[PDB]
């Protein structure tokens, strides 16, 4: 079973979270962001989101980097700082992922997710978690390096 958290959209961005935990290699970020037929965003990307409202205590992968979109300063969220703030020094390799999806509404969409429309096929249960709480969960597989399963 994968368990994944989702946000409402901005400007087509959202964020992911596995299992509750840091826990997505780039290799699979890039992996679920398809399977969610959407990209790793551009910091571009991201920007605009973060002006439509877009904000979260979470390091994701976007191409490139490591980012944390915030609007209020919270001194356990980038320390305070405002802006797509970029994680500059960290030993490690895990985290959440943001994906951009271009089909999504302009501005701030809080409908639910209930489609990962590009996972294959596999032996996993998913489940997409709406902040809500609905819930829409197939059988498949989205991670295709070996190293991340
Ligand atoms: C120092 C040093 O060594 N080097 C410097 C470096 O420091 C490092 O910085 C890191 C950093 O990013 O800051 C540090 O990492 C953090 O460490 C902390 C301690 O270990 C961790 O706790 C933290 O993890 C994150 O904690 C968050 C937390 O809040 O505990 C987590 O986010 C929360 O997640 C929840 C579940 O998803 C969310 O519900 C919650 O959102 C809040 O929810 C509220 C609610 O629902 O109750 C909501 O309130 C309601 O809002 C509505 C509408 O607004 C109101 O109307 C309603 O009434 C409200 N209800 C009420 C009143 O109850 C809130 O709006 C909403 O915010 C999440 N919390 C937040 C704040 O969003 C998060 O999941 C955890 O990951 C660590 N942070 C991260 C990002 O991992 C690290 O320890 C440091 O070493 C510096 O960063 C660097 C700077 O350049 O410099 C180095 O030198």
């Amino acid at each position: 079973q994968i368990d994944l958290n989702v946000t409402c959209r901005y400007a087509g961005v959202f964020h992911v979270e596995k299992n509750g935990r840091y826990s997505i290699s780039r290799t699979e970020a890039a992996d679920l962001c398809q399977a969610f037929n959407s990209t790793l965003p551009t910091m571009d990307q991201m920007k605009l989101a973060l002006s439509k409202g877009f904000e979260t205590c979470r390091y994701g992968f976007i191409e490139g980097n490591v980012v944390i979109p915030r609007i209020h300063p919270n001194a356990i969220c980038a320390a305070n700082h405002t802006g797509v703030y970029i994680l500059v020094t960290s030993n490690t390799s895990h985290y959440d992922t943001y994906c951009f999806n271009a089909s999504a509404p302009p501005e701030e969409d809080c409908t639910s997710v209930t489609d990962l429309p590009n996972s294959f096929d596999g032996p996993v249960t998913i489940t997409i978690v709406n902040r809500d709480g609905t819930r829409y969960s197939k059988k498949g597989e989205y991670r295709t390096h070996q190293e991340d399963i």
